[PDB]
This record gives C-alpha cells, sequence and structure tokens, in this order.
C-alpha cells in the first residue's frame, strides 16, 4: 500500500511522523504522496481538513487515519501513545464513509467541497438572500448569514449557531442561521433545516451580488454572483477504522467530560 | 373500498362530513369505521391525531387524509371547498409514509406509538436521569424534561423547544432538551440529537422513579419505571395524496406566510 | 443580637450548627429562632430559600448568612472551614440588599415574594393568557409557561430558559417565556423582558382560569383565576457581607470554573 | 429656537423636509445645522443614527425627534402625516432621556459613544479575547464576536442574537455572545449579560491584535489593539416627546402587530 502523512508542523508531530514512517519502513509499505492510498494526519482536526483538501480529487481511492497530538478531535480520534499499533495493522480494516456537501456559485462556475460545512456571509454592508429549496421559493433571509453543514460538520461550527448533531450515518445537510432579523415585516424560519439527499438549496441575492464564501478553513471572496447551490455530494470520505469508537461517544468525549 | 370519516364535531365540520358521505353513496364505497382502507379526518392536526391512534392496529391497511376547517395544517392539508374533488378520485393514487416513534416504558412492559412525538417530565419534583445512546452512558440530564420526536413532528413540540425541523423522508427521531440546568457541576449536550434508525436511546431514573409520559395528545403518569426506550418504529403511517405539495412548501405556509 | 440557625438536616450541617452555637456562647449572642437578628442558613441555596420564607415577615429586621456545606451557592457563599471566623465578626459588619418579586394572584387577592422566581404554568391542558404591560395588551402568550425572574434569581430558572444574567444592583425583573407557539397565526416576543420598578405586568386568562404558580420552591394549584400581577416589591432582603465577594465573580466560580 | 433636519434622500423624505421647513418659516424659528437646539430626523432608524453621530458633541444641548417614511421605527416614532401637528407644538414640549454606551480602545486611547451597540470581531482569523469585569478575569471568549448593547439598542442587533429587551430608563449595558465555541475544553457563560452604572468590561486580546470593531453604522479596522473597554456613558441623548408612545407599545408595534 502507498502511503503519506502530514503533520501539523510542531516538534510533538514531525517527531510522531518521522517513527511512523521508520515503523513503516520495517513492512512493505511505499510511502507516495501523490497517488496515496492512505492518509495519516497528525495533529489536529484542521490538519486532517487540510489532508482531505489535499486530496479531494481521488477521495474514492484513499482510506484515512486522524491522529490527535493535542485534545481529542472528531476526525483525529487516535492517540499518539497509539501510532504503533496503527502501523502494525494498517500494513493489512473495514472502511467506513460520511456524507459530504457540494457547493456551487455562479457568476455572469465553480464547485467545492466540504467535510464541515459552507458559510456564506455578506463583503459590502448587509446580507440579504433570497432562499429558495427544490425550485420553492421559502423566505427571504436577513442577517450574519447561513451555514450549511454536513452530518459530521454538526459538531463544529453548526453546533455553535444552535444546530443539531446528527449521526453521520444519515445523508442530509443541515442549514443554520446567523443573527436573522425577525419583525413584523421580516420572517425567517428560525430553527435549523435538515434536507436529505437530492434537495437541492439556493441562495439567489437581492441588492448586493458580493458575497464573503467560506468552505471549511477556506474563505473566499466572490464578486457578481448570481446563485449559490448546496446539494448532499455525490462523493463521501473513507476512514479507515481499526476499533468500535462511536460518534454518540465521541460527542460525549468532546462536550461532556473525558 | 371502506372508508370512514371523523370529525371535530362542530357545525362547520359535522355538514361536511355528512355532504362527503353523501357524495361517497353516489359511488360504490361502503362506509366502515371498524375495517377501514381511507380515513378522512375533518378538523384539525389533533382530529388527525386522534384518527390516526383510534386505527393504529391496522396501520398497514389505511391511507390517511387531513382535512382542515380552520387554518393550515401540517397532517390536514386539503382545503374544505376541495372536498367534492376529494370523494371524485378517492374512488379509484399513490401512497406517501411517513416514519413513526416507538416508546417502551418497563416496570417491576408498555409500547406507544407517536405521529408527533413522545415527552417525558417529572411528577413530583425534580426531572433527573441518565440518558443512554446504544448501551453507552452519554449524559445525566437535569431540567423540566425530554421531549423525542419524529420527522413531521419536528414541526410542533419539538419546534418551540429549539429543534430543527427535517425534511419526512429521513428515517430518524430527534432528541430535545426542557430548560437543562448547565453548571460547572452538571453538564449536558444542550444541542438536538438527531439519531437514525436502529439507535436505541434509554432514559433510566436516579432518584424518583414516577414520570409524566406524553404521547402526542395522551398524557399518563407512571410509577416505578425502571427504563424509557426511544427508537423509530418499524411502522409507518401511510398518506394518500393526489397533488404535489411539498413540505417545505407546507411548512412556508405554516409559518412564513399564507 | 438574637440570632438562628437553620440546617439542610444531614450530619455535616447539623454538626456545623451545633459548633457554631457553641461558639456563639462564648460570646454575647443569644439564640431566638422567633424574633432573630440574624440568620444563619448551612447547607445550600435551598436551605437558603426556606430560610428565607420562614421570616419574610421581618425582612427588614434580618441580615442573612449563608454556609454551604455542598458545591458553591449563589446565596450560601461561605465555607465551612470558615464557620469560626463567621461567628468572630458577627458578634460585632456592613449590609448588601437585593431586590424581591411581588406576585398577586386574584380570584372570583394572595401576595408572593420571591427571592428567585414566579413561574405559571396550565394545571388542565394547554396554557394560553394574554399579556399586559401597564394596562396595554402586549401579547397573547401560548406554550408551556412563563418565567418572572429577581436580578438574584437570573442565575437560576431564568439562565436554563435563556434569559440574561443581571447584576442585583438593578432593580428590575425580568420575563422568560417557556417553549412559546410561533406561527403565523400565533405570535409571541420571544425575547426575554426586563422590566424596572414600577412596571406592572399582568397575566390574564383566555379560556382555561385553573393555573399551577410557583413561587421559588412553593408550588401551588390555584383555581378559578382572574388575573396574575408581578412588580418589583419594594421589600428588600438584607444580607450580612464581611468581605468582597462579587456577584460576577460568584457567577464565574458556578459555571465557568472553580 | 434653533432647528435643522436631516432627510433619507429619497423622492418622499426631501418634500416632507422641504414643507417643515416652510411651515417653521411661518413662525419664530431659525434653520441652523451648526448649533441647533432640535434636531429632526426623516426617513428611518439609519437615518436617526446618522443625525445622532453629526452632532454628539452637543448631546445636552439638543433634543431629538424622528419621521418615518417607511415603517415603524423606534428612534423615529412620528408619522409623515403628523409633520404639521409637530411643527406647531415644536414652536413651544418635556425631554425624555436614554443612557449611551461609552467604547474605549487602547493601542501601544480612541473613545466612541453608541445609541445603539458597539461590536468586536476578528479581522484575520479566529477570535479569541478575555473578558475581564472590573478588574475581574471571567472569561476566555472564543467565537463570531461579542456585542454590548445599551437598553434602546436591546431591539436592533442584541435581539438577533438572544439577548433580552429591557426598558431604556435602565441605565444599564446588555453583552451578547456571537457563535460561542463551547466544550470540555473552552467554556462561555453563553448568558446574555446586564451591566449596572459605573461597571466595566474589558475585552483584552490573547493571539492577535487586529479587531473590527463597529460602533452603530460605523465600522472600523483597528491594528495593534491592547485593551478595548465598555462602560454606560455619562452622556444620554434626549428626545422631545409630545404624546405618550411607551416603548413596550413601540416594541409591540414592531414585532407583533402594526
Ligand atoms: C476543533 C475544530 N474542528 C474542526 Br477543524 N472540525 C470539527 C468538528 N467536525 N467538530 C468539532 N470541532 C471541529
Ligand atoms: C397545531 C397542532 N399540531 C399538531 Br396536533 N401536530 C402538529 C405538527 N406536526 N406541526 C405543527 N403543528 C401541529
Ligand atoms: C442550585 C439551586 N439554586 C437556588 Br435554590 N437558587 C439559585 C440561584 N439563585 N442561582 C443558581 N442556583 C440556584
Ligand atoms: C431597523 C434598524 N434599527 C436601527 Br438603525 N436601530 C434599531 C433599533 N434600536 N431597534 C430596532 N431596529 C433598529
Amino acid at each position: 500500500m502507498k502511503y503519506m502523512i502530514t503533520s501539523k508542523g510542531d516538534e510533538k508531530s514531525d517527531l510522531l511522523r518521522l517513527n511512523m514512517i521508520a515503523g513503516f519502513g520495517e513492512y512493505d509499505m511505499e510511502y507516495d504522496d501523490v497517488e496515496p492510498e492512505i492518509v495519516i494526519s497528525i495533529g489536529g482536526d484542521g490538519t486532517f481538513l487540510s489532508a482531505f483538501h489535499q486530496y479531494e480529487e481521488r477521495l474514492d481511492e484513499i482510506a484515512f487515519i486522524g491522529i490527535h497530538t493535542g485534545h481529542l478531535g472528531f476526525y483525529a480520534d487516535w492517540r499518539p501513545a497509539e501510532a504503533d499499533k496503527l502501523v502494525k495493522l494498517l500494513a493489512k480494516y473495514q472502511k467506513v464513509s460520511y456524507p459530504l456537501l457540494k457547493t456551487t456559485v455562479k457568476y455572469g462556475e465553480a464547485t467545492y467541497l466540504a467535510l464541515n460545512e459552507s458559510t456564506v456571509k455578506s463583503s459590502g454592508g448587509p446580507f440579504v438572500v433570497d432562499v429558495v429549496i427544490n425550485d420553492i421559493h421559502f423566505e427571504r433571509f436577513r442577517g450574519d448569514g447561513l451555514c450549511m453543514s454536513t452530518p459530521s460538520g454538526t459538531t463544529a461550527y453548526n453546533k455553535s449557531l444552535g444546530g443539531a448533531l446528527m449521526h453521520p450515518s444519515i445523508e442530509a445537510m443541515q442549514l443554520t442561521e446567523m443573527a436573522s432579523i425577525n419583525n413584523r415585516v421580516y420572517r425567517t424560519i428560525g430553527s435549523p433545516l435538515v434536507f436529505p439527499k437530492h434537495h437541492v438549496v439556493s441562495l439567489q441575492p437581492v441588492n448586493d451580488k458580493d458575497f464573503q464564501i467560506s468552505v471549511d478553513h477556506l474563505s473566499i471572496l466572490h464578486r457578481d454572483v448570481q446563485e449559490i447551490r448546496y446539494e448532499v455530494s455525490a462523493k463521501k470520505i473513507h476512514f479507515a477504522r481499526f476499533r468500535s469508537f462511536p460518534f454518540w461517544r465521541r460527542v460525549h468525549d468532546s462536550f461532556i467530560e473525558d
């Protein structure tokens, strides 16, 4: 199996990476960061996110593993003390898959893939968009912005906005509001909305057409936008799992007590 | 086809029912409230809920239709002026199905079926339960109570508690909190939780073992409770649909503007 | 000075009480639980609440002190290890005062005093009341109920309902909602409301006239209610303070870290 | 009396302004936009905000009046059809005063006055600040940002963030959170905080020292910030009131029904 390892870049992670590389040398494993089948991230969830986006053109060929050298992460859910055991079993595991979010931006097309979420805010002044669900005008949103989250992304920005946590086996996306204006004149639903596969949520500008669009860590300013279109991606991220670490236990460990 | 019609019992609904019965007489339709295949509710969503629970032993044999003589309802989504057209097509439609919630209460077993939600509060004093997810202890909840909602139930009590609205094609259940106590000593997740099929959420008492349990409109006091167990039911409610009235449009009509 | 001491009634608190009584005997202090000028509560905030309500007819004559034998309390904010130092200075301190909430219930009048909050829920079925502010009809509330909190009460039930914490030097009361129904037909403000002195908030029934009314720990069923009237009381609770323990530090210690 | 009139600049407002100027000419009133004692705003609340900030150096010399040519505003609470009656009584009224918020920014000092609120967000990346209350370290906030609101400002951005509405007779300020991160590692209070006069809330950077600071409509990027300090201002805005239009009625008219 070809493999590669990204590191957070501090002393802890680089030395752990060099030790795992040395451990992999004692087996029949070839280090290749061009066409790896196994991508190991050492650091935190942000390190894992960058690893995912480095190889998002070969998602169907890769199994990801995360090692957290800091606190417990939702994607980096292996302890550094287990790195040797990881090297052992990695050289011959079952795969689990999580859904992803497709974002399409049109001008007068660019598509992005998100593992956590995709957000939209205004660049110049007030944020006003018409929210269209499966070609049906649903609401005119006025506020700070909107956030569309994957299932595994619900524990991240989605959670801080009041969204629900949903198990990653559910093929869905969740839309949450950012500081909406609600009075007798302006009306939004308020509640988070959970959409299934094949449902298309479209954002269409009213006045201003420039928007700051974020996809996970990446945040780009887009000008002369005609439409922002969300849907559950056809592609999935594949993890290499070696033990039972249930999602709800990861949620407990991160937010209740560990 | 055998059929029956329940009415809210006011003048508006009873007269509409008698007119539909007369209209059905002009076809080959036999009124039977014992083994109907078509159950028509005339009134509101509460009238529809009672109709559902009257015949929950024959859910697989029945297609439900709701007529709202008051405001627009989420289950009663036909206007009274369309009753004649309803009678026409009902005598020879496709069926749509929504998931349901199974509640199991154990003592020292009773099972219930919910179309909207099932809630738990304390009878004598403070409400404290341990929340167990797939045999994993998740949290110790202290507050007013908890609510487990079906997908179509998310627009009802679940919404008032801050839960997400989710499309009824998703086979899931959603747990929301009622006024939880959170300090350095007591910790709950806070966020709504969305569970897929085959996940089991179990509530287990800590001190008091008497609970007020509600299932849709029905609210019963239970004594010496050992466990409350939630899961997505294997059974579904079947609707008779004659036109496209999308769920998200029903949501818009009920909460944004109609 | 006359004094008295209430105890939570467990072994820890009773033995601490007997030791303080013995310590007070070594000074010129007379134990009197009929007309005390100093009321010492040993236990938790609930023990302090009962002490407050035991002597609410002589609030202007008494200075209260709380000792927490369990976790840090907002009213019982002395450690048991400081009981000897407390006895010393108590025998000759400055006084601080917190505002209180007056509740008036009318039938076809009973007045109550609250240190934390006063809540209203329905007894038989759905809760619907008209909210009147200084004789101006403000809203028709439909939901689980309402909560009116004192400033020091904002850290208690008010906090679990999403209310703001406000410093107890502000003579005000705060009204929060319990699971309100909001659609195109039914509309509430949603936000917590903070009222100054001399503002009167009145709740008036629409259909059902029986309500479960709570005042701190005390919860009574009232029948044939015509009006529930809230206002900031003219009376205040007086504390004996011996050191600087700021409210915001108590908030930090209870909810952030201690 | 000297007076001046600002206009939203559309056809409706300019023509109303010219008519009021003509009406004022029929009395002994001198138009002076340098040292006016009466400042009339015609348009919306944003027009009123600009009028307030045009003359914030002479707040003690001026009485403000707002006319809303669009929907009902919280500061512009006179209808255009009443402009003639306004001119009449304005030429010889009692004054009401609302508290204001003082913001002080320090580098390696600039002070601002807010009628609605003052917000802080990050410019480059993640927002992390230490919140200090009266020199006591209260929390380390991580999220999108923070908002400190005046009493009359509570109906504006503060409301969209979940803050409480408080009557403008209360001399206070309210701090609300923007999408805070809360887990076992990072902890914020969550609830809105209401501070009285003479309480000082200080924000102190942890890593990044560049912040986007907004004061009402005005939003400025500040670099190398050492401290952001909030307190209730000693100065107040004075309104000219001619009739009883209670704050809670304005709240009802804007959010419940008008
Ligand atoms: C700590 C930063 N972080 C990232 Br990056 N992704 C996530 C996630 N999915 N859940 C929680 N936290 C996350
Ligand atoms: C109006 C009462 N009501 C009932 Br009953 N069920 C529902 C529901 N599913 N969504 C919204 N509202 C409901
Ligand atoms: C722990 C129970 N409790 C009582 Br009783 N009063 C309060 C209060 N004011 N703030 C927080 N918690 C309280
Ligand atoms: C409509 C814009 N707006 C402005 Br500007 N100030 C306020 C305010 N205080 N309350 C509500 N809304 C406001």
